[PDB]
């Protein structure tokens, strides 16, 4: 599914992500836009042979099993495929872990380089939140 800017904002909120660990809702919609273009079916292979999965592009080297990344710790205890379904529940749940765990949202190269320090509130303008 390809979420609407506002529709996703709404959903991430409902899922308790607004201010989770101190990141405004906007920080999340932003990361997701540039990470996956609000498309949950998105995947991308990295050089190291891991693959990125979902709306938030969670990695298989650490967070989830897709059964063809070897070093693989599956800290999320989810098969990667799960992260691609139209309910974002599993992705949030896992994204929460990723972000708690030390580097905050820096863990998302995209967020860091294109989101960090821009007025991210602009992503949730218009929204009935």
């Amino acid at each position: 599914k390809v979420f609407g800017r506002c529709e996703l904002a709404a959903a991430m909120k409902r899922h308790g992500l607004d201010n989770y660990r101190g990141y405004s809702l906007g920080n999340w919609v932003c990361a997701a836009k540039f990470e996956s273009n609000f498309n949950t079916q998105a995947t991308n292979r990295n050089t190291d042979g891991s693959t990125d999965y979902g709306i938030l592009q969670i990695n298989s080297r650490w967070w989830c099993n897709d059964g063809r990344t070897p070093g693989s710790r599956n800290l999320c205890n989810i098969p990667c495929s799960a992260l691609l379904s139209s309910d974002i529940t599993a992705s949030v749940n896992c994204a929460k872990k990723i972000v708690s765990d030390g580097n905050g949202m820096n863990a998302w190269v995209a967020w860091r380089n294109r989101c960090k320090g821009t007025d991210v509130q602009a992503w949730i303008r218009g929204c009935r939140l």
